[PDB]
């Protein structure tokens, strides 16, 4: 009668959700969503990247060519996954510093083998052992060539091999230790002496050491493995008398970036980008929680099970009932936009959503998700993060290395998602306080602020005159006589 | 006469505390604390963690068994505690690989040992030192067992040792050298030659070297330390033909949150959560600067020595003499709230605290104190932080560790503290605007805004009627009519 | 006539920068200035640290004493930069654990040599070689002694040095490998046996193994380096009956922040406190992509090879053709301030800078500023970051360490310099508002908000009237008649 009510409010809904911000350890808001991958499929894809499943064969097997293994020659991955059940089934040998080939062969990505015809004039090839089975008939890793005597002499071998190539070449070889001083003797003919694989930037002497050791496979012997890289321009160099496990030819040593991965999850026929032990998992959010081990473009490990974004404002109960504006009051009733309009005048009561302010809001709030989300980054071959064994030292370092790279993130975290929630939440009680402000500048002195986010109009305000105030139309002029009048009244 | 004034303001201090922000590097508040704990007791809290101060006893010592660590016997700990006195007094030894064994006994956590009976046919048992007095008689380590010739014959050994328990074995033994070679004859009546320890999984071969080192405590020999872990269903293989220093049995191996630290610290009767080599610390604050090496639950290093965290609002002097509001000034007068209202009317000139305002400044506060204050996390055993020798590359990525890790908390937390403190001054500062706002807003047009945080209201105002705006009840449609005769008049 | 205009508004610039804050991925401001140096001169600067360039010696090869690097001799330096057209030029050899000895010789930072009269008595001293000439003629490492038969006798050494000086010693020895049988009794006159070095506290036992290695320099025989480090009161023992390479004294070796740098990046005359391989590059930014290897007080390397940090306000093209304010709206007009006041009045149109506002926000800028550049912070020796040879386990454990510290320092820059860009942002907008709200309060009830930035003041508002409100000295009383009746008339 004679006056209007404007009101101006946001959205709210009924099912919210709790986040954290700065300002609160816990603040509703209309939506959110998470940042923490936590679960897997639980099956490795076989797409994008090129996996390798040993099966029964570690990597080394696979490299040394016991029998079970021949299906690997000259395989290439970009990941190798070795199974808990595997198992060597050749003549039992040990690896100082076994981790290292398995790090550079597994980094290397390839089991590419060149044969060499090495001179072993004067001693017999091919040794063979009822431990090393292949096609039921007695043999031995397919890249090692055993050497004994012939006719009960073994002599001095000074054999030499040339890298004429323009790439590198890895050489694998060992040292045969056996049970007795009477295999050695029927095996090489005299007693054991030292072994020398040089070439003009390197050497390694090894001592064969004649023992029974357990049994393994029935097998009182052991093999010792080795490996020299020879560069361009450069030649191996092998001297011996004996216990000579010799090499048939060089791998190749590639760089790029392959790895190695322990996991008993199934390959499947499906793509994916992030590999984990677990699984493969998507790669959509910045953090995961399922494992510190991973491959690909994958998002980074966090401590934090969840961490929720906030994709909408505060979430405020409507008031229990005159129309209302935002002050401590949300509009359930606003499903067509974030913020609006709701008015009294003579024509009933109305609502309308202001497109401007509401595209603001979420085209923000868009920006930030694009930030975050889809925006991994690729890591490839890193450390070893689980461990079979006590060492000591090196263990520790590696351990700490991970367990202070792990806090750091999980600290990066906590403390982005806290800011960008409270940004979130800023932004958003922006957008409002700036709709009611240039309502207010609109108005000039045809209206007066009631202190609950609505304004009294003091003059007739029809639908549209209540439209073109929501337009950006309003002409003040026209009503001030009307308005004036109205306010600076004598009651 | 006519009108009366209303001012809004807040308390300000004698005593304020400095600070920094992202806006300042230099703010004065009302009040701050410390988050960087830079003090310590200078005693070990012998509670809530299982202390074993180590004495004259270095870990190794205890373990090997010299006399004067024979009260050490099958005990455990969470922190071992290594002095700088402690010393050696038995047969000089070494140990290749020293801190590996160091640090995987203390990480176990135990010195539990069992005996086992080898089998030892055909040689001298028990062999005693000078160098190792036991109450006065010759001994040796109590843990070892230092085999000689029977008769002048020392057969080959060839000693076997199973483990059938479901828990893994810790064998130590060592290797003789002696000084000359009659020595060597007069102990194991032949020449000398490899000691070979075997398993299904692993081997160490050992050779002794017959020569005279330096002397230490008169003995110009030395024993090699070495160890072995045997899995269940493995088996230890012992072959030797002299210089054999056989393990007597086998220590426990643990896994848990064990640890050793080098500390000169007294062991107090106290209770404290974190040890650091200066002493135990308080483990209130997010941060210490006292010592990078640390054990229990303990605030992270950091470099800063101080950094203060805002606990109150910007403190602003009271402008020197009407009564005024906040606009660039502080009421030292005002001490039993944060906020509140000052006026001026026909009663007299008075102030009463604003409650509301006052407790949700306070609350925000006490919540980032909750967040930062008595929060800190456990750590166990971690890597070596000072070294007494030079080693080259591990230590040196040791070091790089450390370093790395130390200066990214440390920008972590001056950043924390920066922002912090700005999110501080803005809620204080918003609860002093909101204050304001809402006034304003119950006075719609009784009164005019005088720029210095104070109304002026163009009604006659008495004590209920200031009241009555304090508390939220005042009705402006009562003294409108007056309020706009006052304003709208020609003067 | 009759009325005013008063306008507050902000500058603008024709040539605008992009940055980047938290709530905009590219934001227009008036100016910015890099935070990544992203150049290098290609020099590296020979003050103020003290370079050595190694020229065609590698440390080691100074070290030992390569004829080519006599003029080394005792020289200390900061840094020490090896080249990589360096070259052995004398008997060929191998340093098991080269890295480890070439880093703590360059940690040390001195080739100082004391010399030392051993007790050779009965061998023949100062074996030369042809394929070590000095002047013409055949000679051999400066700092080595190769001992020979004297009249085909070699009688055991066993050789004592004490250290009774207050510092530490480091000798450097080494192990003769013959090429043959003919040449061990020929220099040596008896079969090969092991050489042992040891002090009261560590032992090394190396055994000579002789053998063809491919030729070096037409060289088949190696020596193979090692090295002791004697405390005082310790002593040192040499004991052997041949293939000694003798220490001829002992090096010096000293603590401080002394490194090595591989780099063929020339020398030149000039002042730089970073180094790194590419040359010397400024330290004024706080952060650099030129190098991950980096020597003094030099910026911290991230991956990003730029971030914009913003120096003025947002830049807003002014809208075109009645003066305007600063709703959407710069004034590229207003050269002499960054904020200030336009008006319209009886007397024309003018304009004013406010200097209040601007001094504001230029002294918060240069605040962040001063933080942010010539701040930088020394680092010395550190761990390798390049690597000519495959590894495997330590080499990864170096490559993850590093990798993981620059993701976490490129991750800390990107957010610095968005809060700091949001914070710039927020602070040159708020101070335009407060100009705005302080001049609002002036005017009282004499004025009304137009919604552009602007008020029209509702009287006669001379030069020197509006002069007044900008230097804050108007006094609403004085026109608050007139204004009232211009305001609140009937039309
Ligand atoms: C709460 O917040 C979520 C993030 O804003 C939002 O999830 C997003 O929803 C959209 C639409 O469903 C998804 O986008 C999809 O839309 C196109 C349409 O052309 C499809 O073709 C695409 O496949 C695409 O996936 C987003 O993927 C999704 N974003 C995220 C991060 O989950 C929810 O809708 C919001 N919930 C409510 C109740 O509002
Ligand atoms: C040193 O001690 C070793 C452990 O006692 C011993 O190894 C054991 O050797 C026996 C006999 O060869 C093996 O027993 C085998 O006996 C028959 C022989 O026909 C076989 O058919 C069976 O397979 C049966 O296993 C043990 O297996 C073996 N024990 C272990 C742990 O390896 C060495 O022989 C001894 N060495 C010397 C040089 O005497
Ligand atoms: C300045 O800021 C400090 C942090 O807000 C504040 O210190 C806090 O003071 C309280 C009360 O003295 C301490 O809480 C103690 O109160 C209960 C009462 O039931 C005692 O029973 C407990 O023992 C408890 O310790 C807090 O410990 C203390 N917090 C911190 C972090 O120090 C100061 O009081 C403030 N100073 C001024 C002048 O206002
Ligand atoms: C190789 O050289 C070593 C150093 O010269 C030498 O060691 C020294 O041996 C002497 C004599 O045994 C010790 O001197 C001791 O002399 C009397 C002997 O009754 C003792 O009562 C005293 O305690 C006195 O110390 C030295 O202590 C010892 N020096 C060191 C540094 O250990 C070796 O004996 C020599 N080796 C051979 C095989 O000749
Ligand atoms: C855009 O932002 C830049 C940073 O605010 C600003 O660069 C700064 O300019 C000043 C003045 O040219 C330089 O300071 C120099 O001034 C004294 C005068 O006594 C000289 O004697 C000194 O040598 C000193 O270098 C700053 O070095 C420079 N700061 C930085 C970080 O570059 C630009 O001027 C601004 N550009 C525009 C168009 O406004
Ligand atoms: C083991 O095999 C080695 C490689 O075949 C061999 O080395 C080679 O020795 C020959 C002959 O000494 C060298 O050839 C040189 O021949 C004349 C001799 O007057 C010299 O003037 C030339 O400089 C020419 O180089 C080879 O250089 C050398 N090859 C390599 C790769 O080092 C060893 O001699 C053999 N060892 C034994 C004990 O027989
Ligand atoms: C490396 O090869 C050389 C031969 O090229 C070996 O030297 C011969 O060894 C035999 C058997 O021990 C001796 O009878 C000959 O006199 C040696 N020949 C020469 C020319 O010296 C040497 O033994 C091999 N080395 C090793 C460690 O196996
Ligand atoms: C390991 O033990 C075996 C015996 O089980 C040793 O072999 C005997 O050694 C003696 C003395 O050298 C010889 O006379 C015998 O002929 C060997 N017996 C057999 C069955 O071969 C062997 O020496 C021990 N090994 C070591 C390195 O100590
Ligand atoms: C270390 O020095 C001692 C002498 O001080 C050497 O022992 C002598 O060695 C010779 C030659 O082999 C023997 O004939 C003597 O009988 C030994 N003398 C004594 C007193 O035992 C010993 O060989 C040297 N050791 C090494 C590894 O070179
Ligand atoms: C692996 O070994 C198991 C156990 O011997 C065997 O049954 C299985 O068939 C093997 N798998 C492959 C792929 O060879
Ligand atoms: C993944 O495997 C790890 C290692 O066994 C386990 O700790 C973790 O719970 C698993 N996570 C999921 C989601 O399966
Ligand atoms: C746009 O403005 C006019 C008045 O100029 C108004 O009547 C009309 O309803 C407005 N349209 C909308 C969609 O708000
Ligand atoms: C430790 O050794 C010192 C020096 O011999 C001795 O006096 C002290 O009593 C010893 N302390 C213990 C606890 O055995
Ligand atoms: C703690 O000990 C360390 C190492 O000696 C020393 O640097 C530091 O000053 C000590 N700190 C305190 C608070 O005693
Ligand atoms: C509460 O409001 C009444 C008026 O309705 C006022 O007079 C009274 O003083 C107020 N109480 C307080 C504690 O401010
Ligand atoms: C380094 O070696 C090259 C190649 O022999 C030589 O020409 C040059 O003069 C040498 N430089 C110095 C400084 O000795
Ligand atoms: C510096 O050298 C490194 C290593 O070769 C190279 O990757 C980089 O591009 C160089 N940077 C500049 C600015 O020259
Ligand atoms: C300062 O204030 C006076 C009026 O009191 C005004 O007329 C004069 O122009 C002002 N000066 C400036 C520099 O704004
Ligand atoms: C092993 O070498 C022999 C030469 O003795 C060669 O002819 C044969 O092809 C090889 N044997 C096998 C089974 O590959
Ligand atoms: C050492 O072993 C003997 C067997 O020779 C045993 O009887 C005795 O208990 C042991 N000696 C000591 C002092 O413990
Ligand atoms: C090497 O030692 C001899 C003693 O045999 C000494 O006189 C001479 O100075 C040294 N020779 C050289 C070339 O320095």
């Amino acid at each position: 009668n004679s006056t209007a009510t404007l009101c101006l409010g946001h959205h709210a809904v009924p099912n919210g959700t709790i986040v954290k911000t700065i300002t609160n350890d816990q603040i509703e808001v209309t939506n959110a969503t998470e940042l923490v991958q936590s679960s897997s499929t639980g099956g490795i894809c076989d797409s994008p990247h090129q996996i390798l499943d040993g099966e029964n064969c570690t990597l080394i097997d696979a490299l040394l060519g016991d029998p079970q293994c021949d299906g690997f020659q000259n395989k290439k991955w970009d990941l190798f996954v070795e199974r808990s059940k595997a198992y060597s089934n050749c003549y039992p040998y040990d690896v100082p510093d076994y981790a290292s080939l398995r790090s550079l062969v597994a980094s290397s990505g390839t089991l590419e083998f060149n044969n060499e015809s090495f001179n072993w004039t004067g001693v017999t090839q091919n040794g063979t052992s009822s431990a090393c089975k292949r096609r039921s008939n007695n043999s031995f890793f397919s890249r090692l060539n055993w050497l004994t005597h012939l006719k009960f002499k073994y002599p001095a071998l000074n054999v030499t091999m040339p890298n004429n190539e323009k790439f590198d070449k890895l050489y694998i070889w060992g040292v045969h230790h056996p049970g007795t001083d009477n295999d050695q003797i029927s095996l090489y003919a005299q007693a054991s002496g030292r072994i020398t694989v040089s070439t003009k930037r390197s050497q390694q002497t090894v001592i064969p050491n004649i023992g029974s050791r357990p049994r393994v496979r029935d097998i009182p012997s052991r093999i010792s493995i080795y490996w020299t890289i020879v560069k361009p321009g450069d030649i191996l160099l092998i001297n011996s008398t004996g216990n000579l496990i010799a090499p048939r030819g060089y791998f190749k040593i590639r760089s790029g970036k392959s790895s190695i991965m322990r996991s008993d999850a199934p390959i499947g026929k499906c793509n994916s980008e992030c590999i984990t032990p677990n699984g493969s998992i998507p790669n959509d959010k910045p953090f995961q929680n399922v494992n510190r081990i991973t491959y690909g473009a994958c998002p980074r490990y966090v401590k934090q099970n969840t961490l929720k974004l906030a994709t909408g404002m505060r979430n405020v109960p409507e008031k229990q009932t005159a129309i209302a504006g935002f002050i401590e009051n949300g509009w359930e009733g606003m499903v067509d936009g974030w913020y609006g309009f709701r008015h009294q005048n003579s024509e009933g009561i109305g609502q309308a959503a202001d497109l401007k302010s509401t595209q603001a809001a979420i085209n923000q709030i868009n920006g930030k998700l694009n930030r975050l989300i889809g925006k991994t980054n690729e890591k490839f071959h890193q450390i070893e993060k689980e461990f079979s064994e006590v060492e000591g030292r090196i263990q520790d370092l590696e351990k700490y290395v991970e367990d202070t790279k792990i806090d750091l993130w999980s600290y990066n975290a906590e403390l982005l998602v806290a800011l960008e929630n409270q940004h979130t939440i800023d932004l958003t009680d922006s957008e409002m306080n700036k709709l009611f402000e240039r309502t207010k500048k609109q108005l000039r002195e045809n209206a007066e602020d009631m202190g609950n986010g609505c304004f009294k109009i003091y003059h007739k305000c029809d639908n549209a005159c209540i439209g073109s105030i929501r337009n950006g139309t309003y002409d003040h002029d026209v009503y001030r006589d009307e308005a004036l009048n109205n306010r600076f009244q004598i009651k």
